[PDB]
């Protein structure tokens, strides 16, 4: 559909990544529909899409779903209205122009199946004539008109009940008007104060929400975190939330709009006061609550999106952090009364020992604990201490600090690591399979040790939405959460790629085009038939068809096999092309690999064809130079803890701890330990808009910076605090 392609193109054009044409969107959609994954499309179909990247494609994917839902619904609405003989051309046009689901449903209201409501009941008793007569002629006396309608048997036993019935008929009719709804919604959005008040008597119980006990701010500007705090407090009965503009005996501005919409003016005619009563009730019973639900919903969606957007960035950072590699590690899972849980893993990640020690309050067995850890480190040649950042993490870091101090000879290094998902992991079936005889409390420590060695490999074991990377994570839409965090996992796993002969099932499942079943099939196959010698041998794995092979092959590496290309991200579909490059250059493929200078000299344009354009060939030449290059930076933590790194040794991509030495109105200068400050420009200080560097950082602040550029001749280093920034 053109309208969809165009719409998505423009939404995509509104990103910093720039202009995208409808033709690009159209191609990507077709690719996605046929079953191509985002990573596959981002990497191997750049020509078809104009080089849309992951971020661009994920968004396209999301907007494609929404817009399709919108279009499908729009159709059903037209069909339903036509079926009721109510599809005027005017209304048809309105439905055509509807840009949102909300606008669409508004227009549908009068034609929707009706519930057994007071108005509906009243109409069945014939009070429609009464409501009409009174609305049409306000000089009629409500009570007098109402008499001929009284019928106890139909549920309306007196004038009073008749008039209430008639009132509800007008109310519901008034409340289903699309033009008024939009007007009231827009007005409320632009003018209403979001109002949070503590529920009387829960001042202690809801002490966490004390900031919102008497809180007011514009609805249209309410930021994500306050919004999520308020809805949570409201959700646990501690707070109440409402919208205010708006009994001082004052007319609400929306009551005015309702009346004006329906040509009602209180001129003192016999029916005027009843009619104003109708308006008042329409507002207070139907419209306010309808609009509040719409506006609360919209505020929530927006705030959750923003919050989830932060979780997604945080997990991404976790998945792509420099692996410490095959080094013996002591994992510490901190705690107080439940103690510090301890695991020791060898270089391969194999568990060697465990313990539970109680160095902190209340047992305070500090020295005993130090002796235990010292003994473990010694008999297992531990190099690294991995410490989870949960409860008592600060006291545990101090403890490790004292261990290192007391035993310099061991040359230990301690690193703070995230506890994200450790507890969920330890209670999982996978973990129960991995360590059947190991207590649940001890499996966390194991995961903490292993995530230091290799965060990617360990964290893919855990259900992505359960990797807790922020506040309110459990409270947001879980569907939105999984949709976002799965995407992150998929993108990080495929960017790195895996050795198909060593990767776990959990890791294989996240490879483009694979799943749990295929992952297990692969692992079973290499267990039964030994290592795969080439990529093509994957075609012999059960259920691993041609379509699947296409999606996954480029991401699965065979190290040291019959074909040197299988160790790179060069796709098998382009093997003939690289064989043409070898023919033209009269060199065998094995000699090309690693020959940086020669490859650099090559002209990609000499080798493009109709299918494989310039993006593909240039990509191929990069891969020939450095096959399956790992996008993650080197681990150099010990080197930076000791302060023995120089500017010379920096690489773009390194994520490092820095200290702010000065803040200016254009950025902040940061010391990463190479005797030369880097400048973090104002907008590089945050993932969000920055108007004032002084609001974001101050001198002395420890920050996380990514090395953007290194200029050794000028002795300069470029730095960003946005992990989303690409050095190049």
């Amino acid at each position: 559909m053109d309208s969809i392609n165009t719409r998505i193109a423009e939404e995509l054009s509104a990103l910093p990544s720039g202009r995208v044409q409808p033709q690009q969107v159209a191609a990507a959609v077709a690719l996605l529909d046929e079953g191509s994954t985002v990573p596959f499309i981002a990497r191997y179909r750049k020509e078809v899409t104009g080089s849309l990247d992951d971020t661009q494609l994920r968004m396209l994917e999301e907007r494609l779903r929404y817009l399709r839902e919108l279009e499908e619904r729009r159709g059903a609405i037209l069909a339903s209205i036509e079926e009721q003989g109510k599809l005027t051309p005017e209304l048809a046009r309105d439905i055509k122009l509807a840009d949102t689901k909300t606008r669409l449903e508004d227009l549908y209201l009068p034609y929707k199946q009706k519930r057994r409501t007071k108005g509906q009941i009243a109409l069945e008793a014939g009070l429609g004539a009464l409501a009409d007569a009174l609305f049409d002629d306000p000089t009629l006396v409500p009570e007098s008109e109402a008499a001929r309608f009284v019928d106890a048997e139909k549920g309306f036993a007196d004038v009073k009940a008749v008039l209430e019935g008639a009132k509800y008929i007008l109310m519901e009719r008034f409340a289903e008007d699309a033009t008024l709804l939009d007007k009231l919604r827009v007005f409320m959005k632009n003018e209403a104060t979001l109002t949070a008040r503590v529920v009387p008597g829960k001042e202690q119980e809801g002490a966490k929400f004390s900031d919102y006990f008497e809180h007011d701010e514009p609805l249209k500007s309410a930021p994500s975190h306050r919004a999520l705090a308020i809805f949570r407090g409201r959700n646990e009965g501690v707070l109440s939330a409402s919208l205010k503009v708006g009994a001082p005996g004052t007319l609400h501005p929306c009551e005015v709009m309702i009346a004006e919409r329906f040509g009602l003016s209180n001129q003192g005619r016999a029916a005027d006061k009843w009619l104003a009563e109708v308006v008042r009730w329409t507002w207070k019973v139907k419209l306010y609550t309808h609009l509040e639900t719409d506006l609360f919903g919209e505020l929530r969606d927006g705030a959750e999106d923003e919050a989830i957007s932060v979780f997604a960035r945080n997990l991404h950072d976790l998945l792509l952090a420099a692996p410490a590699g095959p080094r013996a590690t002591l994992g510490l899972d901190p705690g107080l009364r439940t103690g510090v849980k301890v695991a020791v893993v060898d270089a391969t990640g194999k568990l060697l020992d465990t313990a539970t020690v109680y160095p902190h309050a209340p047992k305070n067995q500090w020295d005993q604990t130090l002796a235990v850890l010292a003994a473990l480190c010694a008999k297992h040649q531990v190099e690294l201490i991995a410490i989870g950042n949960g409860t008592a993490s600060r006291e545990t870091d101090k403890l490790a600090g004292e261990l290192i101090k007391k035993y310099p000879g061991m040359k230990l290094t301690k690193i703070m690591v995230s506890e994200a998902g450790a507890s969920v992991y330890s209670a999982s079936e996978l973990a129960a399979k991995e360590f059947p005889e190991l207590d649940v409390s001890l499996r966390g420590a194991v995961s903490i040790a292993r995530r230091l060695q290799d965060p990617l490999a360990e964290l893919v074991k855990i259900e992505p939405k359960s990797i807790g990377v922020g506040q309110y994570q459990h409270d947001v839409s879980q569907l939105k959460l999984a949709r976002s965090l799965d995407a992150v996992v998929e993108d990080c796993v495929n960017a790195v790629g895996v050795d198909v002969n060593t990767a776990s099932a959990a890791l294989l499942a996240r490879i483009s085009g694979l799943n749990s079943t295929l992952a297990q099939n692969i692992v079973a196959h290499r267990d039964a038939n030994g290592a795969f010698r080439t990529r093509d041998e994957l075609k012999k794995v059960s259920r691993l068809g041609e379509k699947t092979f296409e999606q996954a092959a480029g991401f699965l590496r065979v190290m040291n096999g019959d074909n040197p290309l299988d160790a790179s991200a060069v796709h098998p579909e382009t093997y003939p092309l690289v064989q043409r490059i070898a023919a033209d250059t009269e060199r065998d493929i094995r000699s090309l690999i690693g020959d940086s200078a020669f490859l650099k000299r090559l002209d990609p344009k000499k080798f493009t064809d109709e299918t494989f354009g310039l993006p593909t060939v240039t990509d191929i030449l990069k891969e020939l130079d450095k096959p399956g290059r790992d996008p993650r930076p080197e681990f150099k933590t010990a080197e930076f803890q000791e302060g023995v790194e120089s500017l010379k040794d920096l690489k773009p991509g390194m994520v490092l701890e820095g200290v702010v030495t000065n803040v200016t109105n254009f950025g902040a200068f940061v010391d990463i330990g190479v005797h030369q400050d880097g400048l973090v420009h104002i907008s590089a200080l945050s993932e969000k808009f920055v108007k004032d560097p002084y609001e974001v950082v101050k001198a002395g602040d420890i920050v996380k910076v990514k090395v953007m550029e290194v200029d050794i001749p000028r002795n300069r280093v470029g730095l960003s605090m946005r992990m989303s920034d690409t050095p190049g």
